[PDB]
């Protein structure tokens, strides 16, 4: 019953300064410029202790399917590949994400009928907001 109010279909809705974290995070012009304009849905469910999040866009599609606190491998819609650890932190989904000796950090918290994806990298910061499908 843990992410329960997670769980659905989302669409998003609003992005603040997503260019400035994907280039911190070392994305190319190209990937920048196709991937800021994506409206993706993401897509989360639960089965016993087993949660998937779904992204799914006219960019990429990206699947993930993890264990809280069990490191994972990810490829991200920018073609990293990194170790992912997902924890839940006071009700917040908390996912870092390592690679080539960096850092990124990506929280998911339900905000009254939304659900808000904060993005950092160092100093920059990304919110990115969805609703209900
Ligand atoms: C998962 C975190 C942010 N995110 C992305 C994303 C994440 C990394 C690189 C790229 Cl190109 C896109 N697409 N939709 C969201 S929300």
């Amino acid at each position: 019953h843990m992410c329960d109010a997670f769980v659905g279909t989302w669409k998003l809705v609003s992005s603040e300064n997503f260019d400035d974290y994907m280039k911190e995070v070392g994305v190319g012009f190209a990937t920048r410029k196709v991937a800021g304009m994506a409206k993706p849905n993401m897509i989360i469910s639960v089965n016993g202790d087993v949660i998937t999040i779904k992204s799914e866009s006219t960019f990429k599609n990206t699947e993930i399917s993890f264990i809280l606190g069990q490191e994972f491998d990810e490829v991200t819609a920018d073609d990293r590949k990194v170790k992912s650890t997902i924890t839940l932190d006071g009700g917040v989904l908390v996912h870092v994400q390592k690679w080539d000796g960096k850092s990124t950090t990506i929280k998911r918290k339900r905000e009254d009928d939304k659900l808000v994806v904060e993005c950092v990298m160092k100093g920059v910061t990304s919110t990115r907001v969805y609703e209900r499908a």
